[PDB]
């Protein structure tokens, strides 16, 4: 995702599709609303996003809502934080191996 | 063109500071402008240097 123009790479967790139709969630295009959480489709994997204006940054919009009865139409982004539940990254990168 | 201008939550181009003479804004693509017809070229045919 690109922040103020420049892009970058961010680890983010991912929610399944089956999870979220199962625990009774409100889907309109690429946007859901399981409850007091939202979800966005930037990809094949839906992310938890945030409503607008939160980073400040100039951050891409993951997507636009209306009405739809319960949703808020607000223009969400996808929260750049929500670190998984176990984040563990790799030691050392392929050229620095040292085992 | 500068930001709040084109209203659409387009993505942003690039951010630039006061840096002297520049107006410090988040400027974002602007879409528009196609090609129009009969504008200016490179050179000329007996002044080619590519």
């Amino acid at each position: 995702v690109n922040t103020n123009g420049v892009e970058s790479q961010h680890t983010v967790a991912a929610y399944s599709l089956e999870s979220l139709t199962e625990a009774g969630a409100e889907f309109q295009g690429n946007y859901a609303l399981q409850g007091g959480n939202s979800y966005v489709k930037v990809e094949n994997v839906w992310v938890r996003a945030e409503t607008a204006a939160t980073g400040a940054t100039g951050q891409e919009i993951a997507a636009t809502t209306t009405a739809a009865g319960t949703i808020t139409a607000d223009s969400w982004v996808v929260d750049v934080g929500n670190a998984p539940a176990a984040n563990v990254s790799a030691g050392q990168s392929v050229a620095n191996i040292n085992i």
